[PDB]
DNA sequence: CGGCAGTACTG
DNA sequence: CAGTAC
DNA sequence: GCCG
C-alpha cells in the first residue's frame, strides 16, 4: 500500500468509533481504509479521492487534509476515554456497552476490573487470558491444535473430516485462534460425536475453559501440552455433509469477504449463510427476509461462486 | 432516506 | 430481548 | 462513514 501515511491516521479514528459503539461509521472507515489499501498509487487529488469506491466527499476531505498538512486535526480531539474503552473491550465477552458502563462507573484499568467490576463467566475467562488472547500464534501451532482435535474426533469415527479454516486456510503466517470444521459424508454420523469429542479433549487436559457450548458450535480455550505453551482460543463447528461447502466458505472467511459475498447474494434475490445458498428469497422494503426461498445444491465452494455469477477465488484470495 | 450479513449463544 | 460473538 |  502506497497510502500508509493516510490509512494509518484513518485506522486510529475508525478504532475510536468502533470502541465507542458507532459501528456504521466505523464500518464506513474500515471499507475506505481497505480501498485506500488497494489503490495502486498514492492518492494526490480530491477528485482522485472521490474516484475510489468506498471514498466519499467526507473521506476525501480528510485525505486531502492529510496530504497538505501531514496531519488530521480530528485525531487531536479523540476522547480520552478511547484507550480505556479499547483496553476493556479487548476482554473476550465484553463489548462496547460493557466497556462504556465500566468507564462510567469509574474504572480505568484492568486492576480496577479485576478488583471491583462485575464480570460474566465469559468475561472472567477472557480477563484471566487477556495477554494470551491478544497474541497470534504461528500457523505451525494452529496445525498442532487442529491435529489434536482431528485425532480425538477420528478416534470416535474414522470417517470424520476435520478442516482448520479461518486465516489458517487463507494461508496466513500467524493465526489469532483456530477454527476447526467437522463433518462426515455419512450425512448422519456427525450427530452425537460432538459432545463426546469435547469430553475427550477435556479429559486429556487440552481444553481448559468453555466460552460457548451449542449443539453444533463450541467456542473455548485450549493449550497444547509441554513447556512454552500459551492458551489459545479454539472454535469447533460440526455440520451435516450437505452444508459442508457453505460452512467451509463461511468458516474460511475472511469476515469482510463473507459480508461482501452475502451482500451480493442479496442483490440477486438470494441469501447466503453457513447453512446454504438459497434462491427466491422474498424481502420487504427494509431488506428483512419475509420468505425463506429454496436451498440450491452446493456440493463445493465452486458451486456457490458459480451460482452467484462470480469467478472462483481460492482461500488465499479471500482476505477482502 | 435508510441499509450496511446472517447466524448463534448467554442470561 | 440486548449484548457479544464468529 | 458510504452508497443506492
Ligand atoms: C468475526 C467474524 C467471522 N466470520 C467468519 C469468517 C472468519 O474467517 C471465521 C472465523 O472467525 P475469526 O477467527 O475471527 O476469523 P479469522 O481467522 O479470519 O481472523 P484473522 O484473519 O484475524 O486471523 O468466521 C464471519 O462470518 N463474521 C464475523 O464477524
Ligand atoms: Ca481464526
Ligand atoms: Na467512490
Ligand atoms: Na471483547
Ligand atoms: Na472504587
Ligand atoms: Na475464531
Ligand atoms: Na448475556
Amino acid at each position: 500500500n502506497h497510502n500508509l501515511h493516510i490509512t494509518e491516521k484513518l485506522e486510529v479514528l475508525a478504532k475510536a468509533y468502533s470502541v465507542q459503539g458507532d459501528k456504521w461509521r466505523a464500518l464506513g472507515y474500515a471499507k475506505a481504509i481497505n480501498a485506500l489499501k488497494s489503490f495502486h498509487k498514492p492518492v494526490t487529488s480530491y477528485q482522485e479521492a472521490c474516484s475510489i469506491p468506498g471514498i466519499g466527499k467526507r473521506m476525501a476531505e480528510k485525505i486531502i487534509e492529510i496530504l497538505e498538512s501531514g496531519h488530521l486535526r480530528k485525531l487531536d480531539h479523540i476522547s480520552e476515554s478511547v484507550p480505556v474503552l479499547e483496553l476493556f473491550s479487548n476482554i473476550w465477552g465484553a463489548g462496547t456497552k460493557t466497556a462504556q458502563m465500566w468507564y462510567q462507573q469509574g474504572f480505568r484499568s484492568l486492576e480496577d476490573i479485576r478488583s471491583q467490576a462485575s464480570l460474566t463467566t465469559q468475561q472472567a475467562i477472557g480477563l484471566k487470558h487477556y495477554s494470551d488472547f491478544l497474541e497470534r500464534m504461528p500457523r505451525e501451532e494452529a496445525t498442532e491444535i487442529e491435529q489434536t482435535v482431528q485425532k480425538a474426533a477420528q478416534a470416535f469415527n474414522s470417517g470424520l473430516l476435520c478442516v482448520a479454516c479461518g486465516s489458517y486456510r487463507r494461508g496466513k503466517a500467524t493465526c489469532g485462534d483456530v477454527d476447526v470444521l467437522i463433518t462426515h459424508p455419512d450425512g448422519r454420523s456427525h450427530r452425537g460425536i460432538f459432545s463426546r469429542l469435547l469430553d475427550s479433549l477435556r479429559q486429556e487436559g487440552f481444553l481448559t475453559d468453555d466460552l460457548v457450548k451449542g449443539e453444533t458450535k463450541y467456542l473455548g480455550v485450549c493449550r497444547l501440552p509441554g513447556p512454552g505453551r500459551r492458551h489459545r482460543r479454539l472454535d469447533i463447528i460440526v455440520v451435516p455433509y450437505s452444508e459442508f461447502a457453505c460452512a467451509l466458505l463461511y468458516f474460511t472467511g475472511s469476515a469482510h469477504f463473507n459480508r461482501s459475498m452475502r451482500a451480493l447474494a442479496k442483490t440477486k434475490g438470494m441469501s447466503l449463510s453457513e447453512h446454504a445458498l438459497s434462491t427466491a428469497v422474498v424481502r420487504n422494503t427494509h431488506g428483512c427476509k419475509v420468505g425463506p426461498g429454496r436451498v440450491l445444491p452446493t456440493p463445493t465452494e465452486k458451486d456457490v461462486f458459480r451460482l452467484l455469477g462470480l469467478p472462483y477465488r481460492e482461500p488465499a484470495e479471500r482476505d477482502w
